[PDB]
């Protein structure tokens, strides 16, 4: 018998990039904001990525981002340092 296989790789490769994290509600419409400012300037700073936040009905504490990685990873990185820091408490957290 012969397999017939090869060894060639292919050029896989995708423009966008979906990103998720865990983040609880409590703290997404404090990064989010009032007027969506908190999230805006970030969406900009980092380049024009987009940000999927659940509604507190459904119960989903998870958010999608979308856009190029090299972005995201700002983004995302971004995310977790300020909904840690929102949560007001004794004994604050160096980052």
């Amino acid at each position: 018998g012969s397999s017939g296989s090869s060894g060639s790789i292919q050029k896989d490769l995708a423009n966008i990039a979906e990103v998720e994290v865990s983040i609880p509600a409590k703290l997404h419409n404090s990064l989010i904001g009032t007027k969506g400012r908190l999230i805006r300037s970030i969406m900009e700073e980092c380049g024009g990525v987009h940000i999927h936040f659940p509604v507190e009905g459904s119960g989903s504490d998870t958010v999608v981002i979308r856009g190029p990685s090299s972005d995201v990873e700002k983004a995302k990185k971004q995310l977790l340092h300020l909904a840690e820091e929102k949560q007001t408490k004794s004994g604050p957290s160096s980052g």
